[PDB]
């Protein structure tokens, strides 16, 4: 059983034993196909962008606030203006999509190595990690001072919101763990990766840009805690992880969930169903991490009934009901988010099996048998 924090380690180990069973074989085959596609990809880096942040160092990560667009009423489009839920394709010019491609590839490859034992996949993953994190010529500095810059705003600086850009590192770390016994993922590679994340954690605890994210009242602030906890554990700082976990119900859950389960700061968005689910999934990621340390975040309940269960119970009636009945905005991705909701229910069922959540999810889910999520959130 591997030391995973986001992924349920014992379940995953059983799915691996049963990789060739009829239940898992289609998904394993698709996973190895995805890994074969990743073998073809040239590892990107923060050096690929044409622009450089206002530090003048190309090795600094730079991205753009995704919902910020040129203002047609202004001569040069500046300053940009916000269109909540509408992603400006200009963001592709900077580092965000390269980081995404890298993180997804390493995750795919590490999972492929875990399930198959084929060393080629771990060797490619280590190539991505060298290029992105460790090689002097191409590496990303371990900070997000210039995360989610916005043209014409914030005096060229990034902002706390940029922290969300790296949220997938929570999962990537589990994929690295899963590859540690590969030949390619050496003690030197491991040390380099732990040193990078140690520096990132130092920056997260000191920087004023990171502090902006820590103070955030919505999904950003909840996600900050999850990332801090996961990176603390990866770097051996169990005490910081424990502290962040113990403070999480009062700081995040009871602040952001109303007694009827509503998450008002998410429901006010143009993608209110999407953000309700985004935050619930991050809550469940914290529950998963916390469970590995014997901390029961899932059942944490305030005196007035705020809890993850309340938040789930708000959502459930809308699953399988048409958009007409959802009294908030959801400007895109309705069917996609309905499907995601069904997998929220699978994940919740791990913590509260008697609630009948999987039966509800199974009633409305149309997820093909070969999708990776069947492997990661199995019923083992
Ligand atoms: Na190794």
């Amino acid at each position: 059983v591997a030391n995973t924090r986001i992924y349920a380690a014992e379940k995953l180990a059983k799915v691996k034993e049963k990789a060739d069973s009829p239940l898992y074989a289609p998904a394993v085959k698709t996973l190895l196909r995805d890994a074969d596609k990743a073998l073809k990809m040239t590892p990107p880096s923060v050096m690929d962008k044409t622009m450089t942040a206002d530090s003048g160092d190309k090795h600094d990560y730079m991205s753009m606030g995704p919902y910020w667009w040129p203002d047609p009423s202004k001569p040069d489009g500046l300053p940009y203006i916000r269109k909540d839920g509408q992603r400006n394709p200009e963001l592709d010019k900077l580092d965000r999509n390269k980081l995404g491609d890298m993180s997804k590839a390493v995750t795919t490859l590490g999972l492929a190595y875990y399930f198959s034992g084929d060393e080629k996949y771990a060797q490619k993953a280590v190539d991505f990690l060298n290029v992105w994190f460790l090689d002097a010529k191409t590496k990303m500095n371990p900070h997000l001072t210039y995360g989610q810059t916005i043209p014409g705003k914030n005096k060229g600086m990034g902002r706390g919101a940029g922290m969300i850009d790296i949220y997938s590192f929570t999962e990537m770390i589990d994929a690295m763990t899963l590859m540690e016994n590969s030949k390619a993922f050496t003690p030197k590679v491991k040390k380099g990766m732990k040193e990078w994340f140690t520096q990132l954690v130092e920056w997260m605890q000191t920087s004023p840009v990171a502090a902006e994210e820590q103070r955030a009242k919505n999904n950003h602030g909840l996600a900050y805690d999850v990332q801090l906890t996961a990176y603390a554990l990866y770097t051996g700082n169990q005490d910081l992880a424990m502290k962040t976990i113990q403070e999480f119900p009062e700081k995040r859950l009871f602040a952001q969930i109303e007694p009827d389960g509503k998450q008002p700061l998410e429901l006010a968005r143009t993608t209110a169903l999407g953000y309700t689910i985004f935050n619930l999934g991050h809550m469940l990621d914290m529950c998963s991490i916390a469970s590995t340390l014997g901390q029961d975040i899932y059942n944490a309940t305030s005196q007035d009934g705020r809890s993850i269960t309340a938040a789930l119970k708000f959502l459930i009636p809308y699953i399988g009901k048409p958009q007409s009945e959802w009294p908030y905005q959801q400007i895109k991705e309705w069917d996609k988010k309905q499907e995601e909701a069904c997998w929220i229910l699978r994940r919740a069922s791990f913590f509260d099996p008697k609630a009948g959540y999987e039966a509800i999810g199974a009633q409305f889910r149309e997820t093909p048998a070969n999708k990776r999520i069947h492997l990661i959130y199995s019923l083992e």
